[PDB]
């Protein structure tokens, strides 16, 4: 795990990190999923394998989740599922908060950033609410949801600019592979 930036931003530091999300510091990390908690590639797969040892052990767990919490089988974007991250408790890491992204498809407009600036300000508000301390979150919708990674982070430091709340006190972006961070850190640079 690698840290490319650190800021304030009011009372909570943010952070900007290359690595594996499933190895991240924090209490609870953020999955990208699908609206059906169908953990099948990316990030999700990552996450429900780290944390069950099979990644489809964890979709039925986050299926079981999703319809107790909301009452039926998949979840609106800002809204979130909380899942124990189970092996990774080990690690510190106790909670999985899915959410889901818009799918952009390489396009971008006002709807499709509601959506995503929904889909990060979501779990943020989801860990205050819990009282967690710390959060990580994955590029949400820059994957095979094909969102320009750029306007990804943009819409991800709003959300984290625009939170408001006591608890949390640690945020942390943790991009995968190395193009990508280069990308997201050039956001951050200009930003703040
Ligand atoms: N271990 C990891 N840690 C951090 N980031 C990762 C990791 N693995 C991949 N990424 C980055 O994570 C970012 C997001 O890529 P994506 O995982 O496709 O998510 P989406 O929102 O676009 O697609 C959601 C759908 O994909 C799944 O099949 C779900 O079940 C859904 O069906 C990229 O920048 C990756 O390089």
């Amino acid at each position: 795990m690698e840290v490319l930036f650190e800021a304030k931003v009011g009372d909570i530091t943010l952070k900007l990190a290359q690595g594996d999300i499933t190895q991240y510091p924090a209490k609870a990390i953020v999955n990208a999923a699908n609206k059906r908690l169908e953990h099948g590639g990316g990030v999700a797969y990552a996450i429900a394998k780290a944390c069950a040892g099979d990644a489809g052990l964890y979709t039925e767990i986050s299926k079981k989740a999703m319809r107790e919490q909301f009452g039926r089988d998949y979840i609106d974007h800002g809204e979130v599922v909380v899942t124990p991250a189970m092996n990774l408790e080990e690690r510190g890491i106790k909670y999985v908060f899915h959410t889901v992204g818009p799918i952009c498809s390489g396009m971008w407009s006002e709807e499709l950033k509601e959506k995503l600036y929904k889909a990060f300000l979501g779990p943020l508000e989801k860990a205050e609410e819990m009282g967690v301390e710390s959060i990580a979150f994955p590029a949400v919708s820059a994957g095979i949801y094909g969102c320009d990674l750029e306007k990804v982070v943009e819409t991800f430091l709003e959300a984290v600019k625009n939170f408001k709340g006591s608890a949390v006190k640690e945020v942390a972006l943790v991009i995968y592979d190395r193009k990508s961070a280069e990308v997201a850190l050039k956001v951050f640079e200009r930003s703040l």
